[PDB]
């Protein structure tokens, strides 16, 4: 067995929402097959990748180092010691040789997307989800019956005022999320205020409301956000600062002692560890908020993990950005906090599995093979259709 | 007056030379023209630009992202007050639109090569060299007179001993440069050790020599590499460990009292302030070697020539990676401490002008419009051919 291919192709997200730091009028992301010979079911075994929101596809990457870089190995150099699987791990050494350390970016989201589409291929191949491959490899066939999800939207929009932004919010609690995410920092902190007001009058209680700040905010701006924020109880604060600046966060800890939330946009565990070091992260109070799917895939995921266990953090601290099937296994698979869901943006590459309802803040997982891509309609329909593997 | 055309062409730099981390053998580089209106001595003003060995082109970015955003823009809004001339901060402002923070990798290489070509052509509009343009706005009208400069090379390669790294560092001391630098960390200690003993038979000093891991070492490795070079009292022992593993670094220090180098892989101002506030570097006798090419751009330098400041270092402390004449002008105008040198490799993306030789370490700067690439025959011969400008 091998994979025979690997094929790429641009998908547009594009809209006119915007956070504090950019608009989305230009979005795209990168989706990937790794087609295998392997039959299961009577048709071919593919794996399937795509790559979250907001860092932009990953193209140019994989079509002129990563994939011809990995057709180019034996293929045998690339399955696991069974000769009857394909081999991560392998397959992500062989993808980042002759890459020089740093620069987490860009490549982080090529290798991300193909990670996402060999460890489906590898679950097919097995016959199972991928949680429970991952649970029986990782974590002694212990895996969590459901995943603690929340809704993240409340964007900034031509047009859109708190009356719109309520029935956003209404609409994802009407969809059994309990806990509802928004945009801050960008309109003055007056307006901002009335935004999270209105909000509340739906969600109730400050535990129901976390705000986003993407990485807009000097420390000054930080902080007076903060003394603003603190009457209102919120479940987390999050990327207040630059995501590098690591030692803003720690000054913010001095004056916000709620809870904050970050890393997103840090793309490896060496990135992930100098927030650990650097950041005055909180163990017992804050999230972290890291991508596998822009950071080098599950197999680099893994080395963080690694990383925060030897640091004293809990994985149940960790509660992925990207609203994706990928991060909803690993959560459930290798016990991380939750995961970040997207019930209306970036369609169709967002949600779960259809008609598997989300149940007050809990969603669980198909007994489908793989991440999951053949159980949402709309989005299998779209990668099929532009990878040509219809 | 305006830019009328963006190209961009994907060059080979590939051979099998290697250093610890990756072999050379897919090389690229990103070569951009930024085509403007004006006319100077007969024809069109067009700035060049191209990015330094080791992080590959960035052709997709370039095309798919970057270029678009630039074209699209009202063309006045990238001109200066006068009107008369380019605005690179304008120009920067309108690449990065759009882009979340973080992930300073590849994008870092698509913008730093489209600011050199801008730079080079609004020091042809204005008539004068890039060096006289910068210290002129920058530093009071006080350019340096030449700029100290060392010869990198001893790359590991097939077939290559002693003596013929020998023949490579002699040629290096023939051609005007004191100090040379040379790989370790990939051959076992004894045979690097013996690999230094070879070359300090051509140049003499330790003070004539500075040894480069490339990121490659444990700290384990990395103290003990330090523990066998301390007799030789080398010049700097270069990226001992991983570029952003700043607490290795500053451990490292604590048990090598010699000059160390490191920064060429961090590609933004967060990173080389990350590297400033954590990694235990010693303003008095250490070496930064931050790359604008990889790291968008001189507009981006001097927010970290700023930040340096800030923090308590000379600029004299900075030896930019890249060997090129765009860092060669910024070193003169700006007063960097040097510029690395590489008179064998990368060939033709390397060496300064034709005919201006290097005088025990030090070269002077053509009078000359722009950077400089019309004074190099190969090199502008190569990229005019690769854009079309021939
Ligand atoms: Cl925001
Ligand atoms: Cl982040
Ligand atoms: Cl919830
Ligand atoms: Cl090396
Ligand atoms: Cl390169
Ligand atoms: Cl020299
Ligand atoms: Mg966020
Ligand atoms: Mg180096």
């Amino acid at each position: 067995m091998r994979i025979v291919e690997i094929r790429e192709q641009t998908a547009g997200i594009k809209s006119d929402i915007a956070n504090a730091f950019i608009d989305f009028s230009q979005m795209t992301c990168s989706v990937v097959a790794v087609v295998t010979d392997v039959v299961r079911d009577g048709k071919p075994v593919i794996g399937y990748g795509f790559n979250s929101n907001g860092r932009y596809a990953a193209g140019g990457l994989l079509r002129e180092r990563f994939i011809p870089r990995l057709m180019s190995a034996a293929p045998d150099s690339l399955l696991d010691e069974t000769g009857e699987n394909l081999d991560p791990f392998r397959i992500w050494t062989r993808l980042m040789t002759n890459e020089k350390p740093g620069g987490h970016g860009e490549r982080s989201v090529a290798v991300g997307t193909i990670d996402m589409a060999v460890w489906d291929a590898v679950a097919k191949i097995a016959g199972v989800p991928l949680y429970r491959l991952l649970a029986d490899r990782f974590r002694g066939g212990v895996a969590d019956d459901g995943v603690w999800v929340y809704a993240a939207g409340g964007y900034y929009y031509p047009g859109k005022d708190v009356k719109a932004l309520q029935d956003e919010m209404r609409s994802y609690r009407d969809r059994g999320y309990r806990v509802v995410k928004m945009k801050i920092g960008g309109a003055p902190l007056a307006e901002d205020l009335r935004r999270i007001d209105a909000v509340l009058e739906v969600v109730g209680s400050g535990d129901n409301l976390c705000v986003d700040a993407n990485g807009r905010f000097d420390i000054d701006t930080a902080i007076a956000y903060g003394e603003a924020l603190k009457p209102y109880g919120l479940f987390w604060y999050e990327e207040a600062g630059d995501p590098l600046d690591y030692a803003l966060q720690a000054e913010l800890a001095k004056h916000y002692d709620r809870p904050m939330a970050t890393g997103e946009n840090l793309f490896s565990h060496q990135d992930a560890r100098n927030l650990i070091r650097h950041g005055g992260m909180r163990p017992d109070r804050d999230w972290l908020q890291f991508d596998c799917a822009l950071s080098y895939g599950l197999v680099e995921y893994l080395r963080t993990l690694d990383m925060l266990k030897e640091n004293g953090w809990s994985s149940r601290r960790v509660v992925p950005h990207g609203g994706h099937q990928m991060s909803l296994n690993i959560a459930a698979g290798l016990h991380l906090g939750g995961n970040e869901s997207y019930p209306d943006v970036f369609k169709p590459f967002c949600g779960f599995a259809d008609g598997i309802a989300v149940e007050d803040g809990r969603v669980r997982l198909p007994d489908l093979p793989g991440v999951g891509f053949e159980a949402k309609s709309e989005l299998f329909a779209t990668m099929s259709g532009l990878l040509g593997t219809r």
